[PDB]
């Protein structure tokens, strides 16, 4: 049957046109780490609630940045309450809320944020039909 791990492994690592995302993970709304990979930052207190606010009242993240692992990207275009994103240099984050989890993905160079939108909406989408 299915893990937490093997959706991160086999559906967040794997390659997409050639590129892999470097870190993932899948984070219950409440911070408990459901599963992550092996070079995820163990995540700083508070860096959870403030995504939860942003995709309750989005927009909230912009003006201070957004913080993952004490890493800071800058808010770039979202969906509001279903996707954050952010860059730090040629790489970047996507966040995606499913209905009781967070699903993120890190992305640097060659890796594109198209690239790393796709993996980690895609499989958002298939966990929250799931009703998860």
């Amino acid at each position: 049957g299915m893990s937490w791990q093997a959706y991160v492994d086999d559906h967040l690592l794997c390659d997409i046109e050639g590129q892999h995302l470097s870190a993932a993970a899948i984070v219950g709304h409440d911070g408990s780490v459901w599963a992550q990979s092996e070079n995820f930052p163990e995540l700083k207190p508070e860096e959870v609630a403030g995504m939860i606010k942003d995709f309750d009242e989005p927009g909230t993240l912009a003006p201070t940045g957004l913080f993952v692992g004490g890493t800071k990207y800058m808010v770039i275009q979202g969906e509001p309450g279903v996707v954050i994103r952010g860059k730090k240099g040629t790489g970047g984050i996507t966040i995606k809320k499913t209905g009781m989890s967070l699903i993120i993905g890190i992305y640097d160079e060659p890796m594109t944020p198209g690239q790393c939108n796709m993996v980690v909406e895609r499989l958002g989408d298939y966990l929250i039909e799931q009703g998860f």
